[PDB]
């Protein structure tokens, strides 16, 4: 459910973009193309656009700290449903940071 193909492409372009205004434009283009996304993946990508928006506002260490927080939540007395959602968030934020690593390599 997380780490969607479209999300990965948007995350890659998001990170590679230097200007914050350009990053906003990229998020807008994602929202524009969102309408062409399969509903099942559209509802997810919609949230993921908001997540990348939160990353932009809160800085590139936001998703890094959140990812660590997800790991901490996983290492706890969580339900099966909570664990699944945590793994979802893990894949989302890890995918972002993966594109960050690739961007740095480039």
């Amino acid at each position: 459910p997380g780490c969607l193909p479209a999300y990965d492409a948007l995350a890659g372009q998001f990170i590679e973009a230097s200007s914050r205004e350009a990053r906003q434009a990229i998020l807008k283009q994602g929202q524009d193309g969102l309408s062409g996304v399969k509903e099942t993946d559209k509802k997810w990508a919609s949230q993921y656009l908001k997540i990348m928006g939160k990353i932009l506002d809160q800085g590139e260490d936001f998703p890094a700290s959140e990812l660590a927080r997800i790991s901490k939540l996983i290492e706890n007395k969580m339900s099966e449903g909570k664990k699944e959602e945590l793994q979802r968030s893990l894949n989302i934020l890890t995918a972002f940071r993966k594109k960050g690593a690739e961007k740095e390599e480039l």
